[PDB]
DNA sequence: ACGTACGT
DNA sequence: ACGTACGT
């Protein structure tokens, strides 16, 4: 759920 | 992510 | 269930 | 002169 590199 | 010239 | 982020 | 960055 976090988006820092994918943002699921 | 390394920073040795840009640091991203 | 998911990888993005640069230049001296 | 090289890899760090999170939870809905
Ligand atoms: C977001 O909160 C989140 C948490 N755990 C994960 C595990 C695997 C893929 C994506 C995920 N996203
Ligand atoms: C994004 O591509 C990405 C990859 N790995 C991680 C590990 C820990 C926190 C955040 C991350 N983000
Ligand atoms: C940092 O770990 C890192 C890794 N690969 C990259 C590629 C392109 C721009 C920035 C990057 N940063
Ligand atoms: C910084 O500007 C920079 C440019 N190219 C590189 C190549 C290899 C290692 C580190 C680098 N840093
Ligand atoms: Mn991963
Ligand atoms: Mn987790």
């Amino acid at each position: 759920x976090a988006x820092v590199x994918a943002x699921v």
